[PDB]
């Protein structure tokens, strides 16, 4: 049996194969490195992983995690040891990988994650060769869940798409701009209350102001990131739930900025189930 | 004598007026009551502007500072009052009607801040009558000190504007990318950490990049603020380090969005200072 685990901000999905066969698919929390202490990551793996596998023996693990770099494979791999009894291989590598893996198979792309966060690279059908830094919901990560929330609030309370959509949304999530403000500059996961309140853009996507502001931001992350790459020579493939609730959005994003789109999936974990059974 | 303040994010400006003349100039820490207790206000205090007095007996106090919210009114007078021996009133207001008072006195316009932070209100000559809420360094302060600071990382670390700057900020500022991102997203005060780093900007204003980030900024907080007021008849004024420190493109972004520009000023004492001394003096 094999375990696969794609881990994002808000989650970690975790599918086991055996025979070529899906016999169980998990969700756990996200289990990010830079945000919890190895043994936080074995409780909750005996928590909440545990209980939903039948068994304890993996012939490997293929954990692709945000924030599990070369500096915190180890540490990772190390917590998936202890709690697991794995014959042959553990990979411990990051969610961009397993979106390229998911995406391109073993020929090269461009790969981007469009999920609360947004990334970017260049895979050459192996591993990753070249990446642009995402740098986070304030800085960059245009295109994210968490940046379209970003933008979105502060369109409405600056009364810049009128006061329909500034009521509804208030009312919608039972917000008042102070609970706002206290959410996202006073409490934990601004970029998570960000991305979860983002998909009234969705809902809302037929008004000229909450296209707009998508579209904006899908060719802000296109020209920002993906440009970097040989976006002429390759595909662009995308990878997350921004790619999906927006497709069409993106697809016209990308035909406005020249880019060519491969694979665009809600999640990397159908590209992954392929690429360990076949 | 009278004391003034203008309390801010960086710092409160103090200035001790004694018949008309500046007899004192002070600054201690910024005094905003939703970042300290009443506790920790009464110390700095203490610590930091009393033993830069030669008396504590004043006829009046005005206390202007981010934060001074109504509700925080009487909970910063009772920090001063218990501080200070005041014969006649203890005003606290906000920094936003210091601005107002120094660059307005008695006539309407439209005033903004534009320092760490910035802000954009309309001042009826009396008060404040509208606002815009600037909502903070992450979802708007446009054009403020953090968000120019924000921008031009941003930029820098996502190749937007080449490598030779790039270089010369992360070593200027001795930083590295991974130093930026715990200072931005896991320290305390990202906002005045963002702000510090801005003057590279002015620093480097010549290079047609940085030229264009300043005047996009600013573009964008005349657009979102500004013009939410009757700006085709009030003249605008504007008071802060950052409206200081890039007038000339401040001025190019108003030419170019139709706004009319008044008090362009680094700081509003000078205008306080005229204020309490001419047009509002005490008879």
């Amino acid at each position: 049996m094999i375990l696969i685990a794609d881990s994002g901000s808000t989650k970690t999905h975790w599918n086991v194969l055996d025979q070529g066969r899906v016999i169980g698919e998990i969700f756990t929390k996200g289990m990010n490195p830079f945000f919890q202490t190895p043994e936080e990551m074995g409780r909750e793996i005996e928590r909440t992983l545990l209980p939903q596998l039948n068994s304890n023996r993996f012939c490997e693990v293929h954990f692709f995690g945000a924030g599990c770099i070369p500096e915190k494979v180890p540490v990772v791999r190390n917590v998936l040891k202890g709690c697991l009894d794995v014959s042959s291989l553990i990979e411990v590598d990051t969610d961009m990988l397993a979106a390229a893996k998911a995406s391109c198979g073993r020929s090269p792309g461009i790969v981007c994650i469009m999920g609360t966060g947004s990334n970017s690279c260049f895979y050459d059908g192996e591993k990753i060769a070249a990446n642009v830094s995402p740098l986070g919901f304030i800085l960059g990560d245009e295109g994210s869940g968490a940046v379209l929330g970003k933008l979105l609030i502060g369109d409405l309370l600056k009364n810049q798409m009128g006061e329909e959509l500034k009521e509804k949304f208030l009312r919608q999530y039972e917000l008042t701009p102070a609970n706002i403000i206290e959410r996202v500059y006073r409490q934990p996961f601004p970029n998570r209350f960000l991305a979860g309140i983002s998909p009234f853009l969705a809902e809302n996507i037929e008004h000229p102001a909450i296209h707009s502001l998508v579209l904006n931001a899908f060719k802000s992350f296109l020209t920002r990131n993906v440009m970097q790459f040989d976006y002429t020579r390759y595909k662009a493939h995308f990878i997350g739930s921004v790619a999906y609730y927006y497709k069409d959005i993106l697809e016209e994003a990308a035909a406005a900025t020249g880019i060519r789109t491969g694979t665009i999936v809600r999640n990397p974990m159908e590209g992954l189930r392929t690429y360990y059974s076949t």
